[PDB]
């Protein structure tokens, strides 16, 4: 059962800016995502300081970072708080509507794609080097989901059949044909590096066979 839902105008207008925009520096993507999962990470920390219990589904917080060349994907995962259902539809819990109108008046005024983050939508970043992402969440007391989108105004929500993982967020990255640089173990250790050098979480960077 799949359900089939159309993006609010104003984020279908931002994904439009993002995918049609000449702008070269597409490696902040990375950074955005592992902003997010450091937000989702320092979420359940404070929540689980009152309830340890919450802790119940995971007590390590880490963010792992897994390319995959077979099926070019690159899959950021955190065991941060994780989405509800409702979460999900309603942007991935973002402030897309207002923040996006700031991210276009900013624009406007001399910003740059790079400053998305600042703007609480660089979630939508991704849409630089992935033609289609898939984001699959637990949040505690609720059951598991999978989001997806390839952008064209419209995104589906469904449980999630797949291996239950045990809280948090996995963002699947179906990158561009043109983008798998992405994928190369020495070009992500240099963006996490460049940009994501010094934060609260360990990183780890799989590799493969």
């Amino acid at each position: 059962e799949v359900e089939t839902f159309a993006f609010q105008a104003e984020i279908a207008q931002l994904m439009s800016l993002i995918i049609n925009t000449f702008y070269s520096n597409k490696e902040i993507f990375l950074r955005e995502l592992i902003s997010n999962s450091s937000d989702a990470l320092d979420k359940i920390r404070y929540e689980s300081l009152t309830d340890p219990s919450k802790l119940d589904s995971g007590k390590e917080l880490h963010i792992n970072l897994i390319p995959n060349k077979q099926d070019r994907t690159l899959t950021i995962v955190d065991t941060g708080i994780g989405m509800t259902k409702a979460d999900l539809i309603n942007n991935l819990g973002t402030i897309a509507k207002s923040g996006t109108k700031a991210f276009m008046e900013a624009l406007q005024a001399g910003a740059d794609i790079s400053m998305i983050g600042q703007f609480g939508v660089g979630f939508y970043s991704a849409y630089l080097v992935a033609e289609k992402v898939t984001v699959i969440t637990k949040h505690n007391d609720d059951e598991q989901y999978a989001w997806e989108s390839s952008a064209g105004g419209s995104f589906t929500v469904r449980t999630d059949t797949g291996e239950p993982m045990g809280r948090g967020t996995k963002v699947i990255l179906h990158l561009k044909e043109d983008q798998t640089e992405y994928l190369e173990e020495r070009r992500i250790k240099e963006i996490v590096k460049k940009h994501s050098q010094f934060i609260g979480y360990p990183i780890t960077l799989f590799v493969e066979k």
